[PDB]
């Protein structure tokens, strides 16, 4: 790590602590994270995830190894999608924006599901744009190569807003599904200036869910109650309107929460099948302010 010079701390995410560093020899800025955690089937796993390139995805330009440390080394951009949707609280993102972040952001997706490879821990601080009005997914892979936490290392409570249903149901073998459903959330969330489903722990985040979307039963999710942490005791709420939900958004858009936000996640539209929603009929690519 001595070929690097920190600048800055960017933040202590799930994996540990990210520095905003400089190649003390090339030049180049970049981010350091030093994973917290030498397993080697880890290493292995995090050297496949270097080969995976898309312009919509955050690049890990270098893995280091070294005094049985972790090091990775990513591409460096300037702000995530939370600092930017703070600071444009009371203007709103401009919806043709919006829609091209969402269009982005479903081709990474498209590229890493058609990899077998998923993010799990989508969240808006995940989310990097720069002036080029690109956005890019970052920590794709780090969930299944590294294992998955409870609260993290800054010992802060992580982000169950954005977790897809099954996972809070206790379903272990989840699929790309659930990405879409953070995504979906994240959609809804730029749309309308506020989360979602701000969930204070796990039976609360499923509640907020059950509350708006109706709480599943056989006829909408098959199986879904005899999956592990299901209890015949959870209230029976109604499902409530999309125009509710997202209030100003225009019926292709919400049409297409919809489909991101079903609870089977064999239902839940692929990333690939959102790319042709026509939601996207008129996308264009707009630069942000920044
Ligand atoms: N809060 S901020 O908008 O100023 C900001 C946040 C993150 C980053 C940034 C650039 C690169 C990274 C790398 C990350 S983010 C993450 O969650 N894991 C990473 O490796 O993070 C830059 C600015």
């Amino acid at each position: 790590m001595e070929n690097f010079q920190k600048v800055e701390k960017i933040g202590e995410g799930t994996y540990g602590v990210v520095y905003k560093a400089r190649n003390k020899l090339t030049g180049e800025v970049v981010a350091l994270k030093k994973i917290r955690l030498v397993p080697s089937t880890a290493i292995r796993e995090i050297s496949l995830l270097k080969e995976l390139n898309h312009p919509n995805i955050v690049k890990l330009l270098d893995v280091i190894h070294t005094e049985n440390k972790l090091y990775l080394v990513f591409e460096f951009l300037h702000q995530d999608l939370k600092k930017f949707m703070d600071a444009s609280a009371l203007t709103g993102i401009p919806l043709p924006l919006i829609k091209s972040y969402l269009f982005q952001l479903l081709q990474g997706l498209a590229f890493c599901h058609s990899h077998r490879v998923l993010h799990r821990d989508l969240k808006p601080q995940n989310l990097l744009i720069n002036t080029e009005g690109a956005i890019k997914l970052a920590d794709f892979g780090l969930a299944r190569a590294f294992g998955v936490p409870v609260r993290t290392y800054t010992h802060e409570v992580v982000t169950l807003w954005y977790r897809a249903p099954e996972i809070l149901l206790g379903c272990k073998y989840y699929s790309t599904a659930v990405d879409i459903w953070s995504l979906g959330c994240i959609f809804a969330e730029m749309v309308t200036r506020r989360a979602l489903f701000p969930g204070d722990s796990e039976i609360d985040q499923l509640f907020r869910i059950f509350r708006t979307l109706g709480t599943p039963d056989e006829v909408v999710w098959p199986g879904v109650t005899s999956m592990p942490d299901y209890k015949p005791s959870f209230p029976k709420w109604a499902r409530q309107d999309f125009s509710k939900v997202v209030p100003p958004l225009d019926e292709d858009g919400r049409s297409l929460l919809s489909q991101m936000l079903h609870y089977d996640p064999n239902k839940r539209i692929s990333a690939k099948a959102a790319l042709a929603h026509p939601f996207f009929q008129d996308v264009t690519k707009p630069v942000p302010h920044l």
